């Protein structure tokens, strides 16, 4: 059923870049690009929540070919144009400090991708992953906790749930549950897919709630910069109440350090009802209702 590894590193699918557009608006921090690839000529198929590998050209400092880097798929199974002909990615250009051999360091694969030109051929592998799949039940509740590019799998879920063209193409999935996205980024211009996310909330006020944690524009009750963990603590009781439903699924995607604060928040909420979150969570994971993908 679930498509997986239709293409592997030894014989990748050679796709062509259709478009490469900026997602970080003026005044934002960093570079994050939405890149769409043409899948025609191959049989790569995928579903929401999966990832694909990209093999960048060139060799590493040791002279060996570069290995693949995984990227969460940003598009639904049908592609952004709902034509079953493309696949998209949401790629941040990795760049960091000086104390790392030299002065400025740019990630190999992410810099290759963010600067790639339309028409270029790219080596693609996958799809991969069964840990971040969306339930087929249209009545399920879906909690999405995302940091930065962690928004990516969430975009695939939300588009499938709320885009007009998606609903028309998926007669078997007419979402009527409740979805809540808590999205943490440093600035408003850094709110990836902002316009479309807010459009969805305006059209489906009873099925989608959007909450932002904007660090450079908001402060938590302690006076520190606002991060996703702070919003989760602020809404811990509401989130725990939703999590208690047998049909609720939670997805966490973003930096590894985000998990600790989220668990501490939910632990305090669950404790009010005599429940130890760490134990309840273990059962949720075993039931496949607690999905995590951090990097
Ligand atoms: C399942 C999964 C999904 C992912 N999804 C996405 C996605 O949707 N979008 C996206 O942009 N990325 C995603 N990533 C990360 C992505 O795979 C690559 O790791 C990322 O693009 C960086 O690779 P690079 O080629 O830029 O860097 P490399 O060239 O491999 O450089 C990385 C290396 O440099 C060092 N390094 C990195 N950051 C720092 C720092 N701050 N300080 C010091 N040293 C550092 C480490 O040694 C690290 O191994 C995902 C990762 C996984 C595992």
């Amino acid at each position: 059923d679930v498509p997986v590894n239709l293409y592997r590193p030894n014989a990748p699918f050679i796709g062509k870049v259709i478009s490469n557009e900026p997602l970080v608006k003026e005044g934002g921090i960093g570079i994050v690009q939405h890149i769409k690839f043409d899948l025609t000529g191959g049989n790569l198929k995928y579903i929401e929540g999966q990832s694909i590998g990209i093999i960048p050209p060139g060799v590493d400092k040791n002279g060996k070919p570069e290995k693949l880097r995984l990227y969460s798929i940003a598009s639904t199974r049908h592609g952004d144009d709902v034509d079953d002909k493309t696949i998209s990615l949401c790629v941040r250009q990795l760049e960091y400090k000086h104390p790392e051999s030299g002065e400025t360091v740019y990630g190999v694969c992410s810099t290759y991708l963010t600067h790639i030109e339309p028409g270029s051929e790219v080596k693609i592998t996958g799809p991969v992953g069964k840990e971040m799949l969306l339930p087929d039940d249209p009545e399920a509740n879906v909690i999405m906790l995302a940091g930065g590019t962690g928004i990516t799998p969430m975009r695939t879920y939300l588009w499938r749930m709320f885009k007009d063209a998606e609903r028309a193409a998926n007669p078997e999935y007419q979402f009527k549950g409740f979805s809540w996205l808590v999205f943490g980024v440093p600035t408003t211009p850094n709110i990836l897919y902002k316009e479309e996310l807010e459009e969805i909330q305006q059209k489906y006020p009873d099925n989608f709630r959007l909450t932002y944690a904007i660090s450079r524009e908001q402060k938590n009750p302690q006076g520190g910069r606002m991060y996703i963990q702070d919003r989760v603590a602020e809404h811990a009781d509401q989130l725990w109440q939703l999590i208690k439903n047998q049909k609720t699924h939670t997805y966490i995607c973003g930096p590894p350090p985000m998990e600790e604060g989220i668990d501490a928040a939910l632990s305090a909420a669950a404790a009010k009802e005599g429940v130890t979150w760490s134990d309840y969570q273990k059962d949720l994971k075993k039931a496949g209702r607690w999905h995590v993908e951090t990097y």
